[PDB]
DNA sequence: ATCTGTACATGTACAGAT
DNA sequence: ATCTGTACATGTACAGAT
DNA sequence: ATCTGTACATGTACAGAT
DNA sequence: ATCTGTACATGTACAGAT
């Protein structure tokens, strides 16, 4: 059943094969323009990011998420007035005393649209700029579609800003030394807008996917000497029931894949045992996942795992409405066996 | 008894005064030797400092009077060629070590007698601390500092060669733990680089002053701070387990027999070290290393180390083929001594611990 | 004026002390 | 139970060099 | 600075076994 | 029906060379 649901949602190895050699010939050839032609973001770097090399991409790989990431130094952080998660950059960049995420994506963007003119090879284009969002969002059509997030991100080096302090809970299951080693690693600043035009957001992309691909307990969890777990799959189905849901209703623009991802960052806190997430169990664990998540529903609660008081299902955010709305078509999925997963 | 091994436990437990005393000697007399080889003419300039063994693993016993640490110089114009198939042995191939090339190879014995001797100069310079340079040992790579910082305290300042390319295929099959810690924890580990200390041996066998020996004390350092199946073994939001204390308890019975009969002289620690991390691997779960159990525990580590003695095996755990208990190394005769000790003390109570 | 090897500054796991 | 000294990893300042 | 070579993690695919 | 062993594929860390 939930088996069967999996068995279709899995990448096929040909898919892969052909999506990817295509993505990382546009890639490749966007960081060398960074890079060869002196631009102001000489020196950024390519980290990949998101669900497809995290391994938990479903039904076909038509969306890459790639960081191109800029080391800083001196960046004064001031945080926009208490949200947690938007701040302020202080101190080649001269042109972007505060650095602008619009300034700099807006030439960021400019590059890449040069660049991608004159690709010969790739049926590529530039997707229009939806505002306030980080990404630069690359069209690429091998007969199928396929779309690749290019996102600018400032990298800095010092101690996480200390709205993270109490974020992380992972202490009771990967450890105190894992956490101390994560927070070791610099952290991110993208150019997503608050609502304004300068404000930049943490990401955690790095770190989220470390804990994906290092998710147990154990260590041997999902390892050729260890025992599988089924944490990823838990996480494929429930992207998968919102992806069926978001396609069908309009009144859910405002859910995304991330909305699941927190989530179940905080289950696998709260049931860190790697037999708490057995193979044989995946039916018992994927519904205490749509439990958890209909209780944040219900509560209007969903902090950022990384952030604790930023609150992903605030008011300001997402209407009290969108949620009875998403409450009723998930309550209504889980009382009758997810017919939305027949479709 | 679990309360009789916890009250060993109580004695060979370190004291934090002890332990500051100590460190502060330490430290002063081996950064002064490392600034030392990183001035002038220095052949040994660039060698870093690598703190190892027990003291560093948190396993040490009784006193905190042995320390070891190594002076770790990269070397890339490396090519490695193994000692007569002994898995454990090489000789090293190719400039600051120029003086010690001998056509091609590079010797073991006059790279440490030369760093010997710089050792010995600057020892005789320090004032602060009263600090003498042992008498040679063979079989040692080891510069050993007696310090007498009132109480004796032994510092053995280990050259190593540090190579930073995949580890000799004699190493393969080793590191078996894969059950245990598992297969990315093997992968880092075996991406970290390689050591090679002086062999120093005085058999007067062919190649006897440029033989070198492999040195995996770094990864054993990590295997014994990171030794749970679980990651949260032994940490603030986790299960305290009693491997380290299983370790403490046969070092001890072994010290205590070490000092009472010379019959054990080709006995160390080492060896139990080697037979406890096959232990690890052979009961990976933490919940087979539960305080409660301490006893059943030991006992089984006995059992296991009186099997090695009697079969006259006990396998290197990173070079499977290199066999510390073989003939050529112990006589029959002295594993049979020890395994009638070990018998005793465990069918006795273990009186030994209370002398 | 700028560069950089050396060592201070900061943070916390481990484990003894109280 | 909390308090605390050592070891250790990484970031960053700057005297002396260039 | 840039780039290839190596090793093995993470995956999918499928036949034979269970 | 699931498990197991081999073959096939991409992603990622990092040594060494250029
Ligand atoms: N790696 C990475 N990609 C990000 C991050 N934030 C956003 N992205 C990428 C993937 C997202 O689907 C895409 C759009 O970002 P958002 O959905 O947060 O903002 P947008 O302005 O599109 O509107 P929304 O808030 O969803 O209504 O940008 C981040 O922190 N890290
Ligand atoms: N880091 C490191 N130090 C080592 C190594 N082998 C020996 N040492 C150092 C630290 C020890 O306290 C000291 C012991 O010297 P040896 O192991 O050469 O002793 P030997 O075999 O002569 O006699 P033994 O078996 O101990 O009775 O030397 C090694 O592989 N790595
Ligand atoms: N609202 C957000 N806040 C913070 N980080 C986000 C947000 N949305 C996305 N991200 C980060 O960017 C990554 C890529 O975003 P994206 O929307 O492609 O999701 P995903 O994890 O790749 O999953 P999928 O593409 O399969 O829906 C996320 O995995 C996450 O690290
Ligand atoms: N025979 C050996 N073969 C390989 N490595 C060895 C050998 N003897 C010692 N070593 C390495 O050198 C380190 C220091 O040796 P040493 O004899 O001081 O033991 P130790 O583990 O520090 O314990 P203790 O000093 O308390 O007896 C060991 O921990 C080990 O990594
Ligand atoms: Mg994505
Ligand atoms: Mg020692
Ligand atoms: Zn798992
Ligand atoms: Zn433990």
């Amino acid at each position: 059943k939930l088996k069967k649901v999996l068995d279709k949602l899995r990448l096929k190895r040909k898919d892969i094969s052909e999506a990817a050699e295509t993505v990382n010939k546009v890639v490749e050839r966007l960081l060398r323009r960074m890079q060869k032609r002196e631009s102001e973001f000489k020196g950024v770097e390519q980290l990949n990011t998101g669900s497809y090399y995290e391994h938990v991409k479903i039904s076909a790989p038509n969306e890459f998420d790639v960081m191109f990431k800029l080391e800083v130094p001196r960046i004064e952080l001031q945080e926009y007035y208490e949200t947690g998660a938007f701040y302020l950059v202080k101190f080649p960049l001269s042109h972007f005393e505060v650095l602008s995420a619009t300034k700099m994506l807006s030439k960021f963007r400019k590059i890449i649209k040069e660049e991608v003119k004159e690709i010969k090879d790739i049926d590529v284009s530039v997707e229009k700029e939806k505002p306030g969002s980080p990404a630069v969002t690359l069209l690429i059509r091998n007969p199928e579609e396929i779309s690749v997030d290019i996102i600018l991100a400032l990298e800095s080096k010092g101690s996480w800003p200390i709205s993270t302090k109490e974020g992380l809970p992972i202490q009771g299951w990967l450890g105190t030394k894992v956490r101390t080693n994560l927070r070791r690693e610099p952290f991110y600043l993208v150019p997503k807008n608050a609502k304004q035009g300068e404000t930049w957001r943490l990401s955690f992309s790095h770190t989220e996917k470390y804990i994906l691909n290092n998710h147990g307990i154990e260590k041997t969890c999902c390892e050729s000497s260890g025992a599988k777990c089924c944490r990823k799959e838990c996480l494929k189905l429930m992207k998968y029931l919102l992806e069926q849901l978001k396609k069908e209703f309009q009144e859910l623009d405002a859910f995304c894949s991330y909305h699941v991802k927190t989530a179940i960052f905080h289950m696998w806190t709260q049931d860190p045992q790697d037999s708490q997430w057995d193979p044989r169990n995946l039916s018992s664990c994927f519904d205490k996942l749509l439990a958890f998540f209909l209780e944040c529903l219900r509560t209007e609660k969903l902090d950022h795992y990384f952030i604790p008081k930023f609150n992903l299902f605030s008011q300001e955010l997402i209407d009290r409405k969108s949620k009875e709305f998403l409450s009723k078509k998930i309550e209504y999925e889980r009382n009758n066996g997810f017919p939305i997963f027949d479709k």
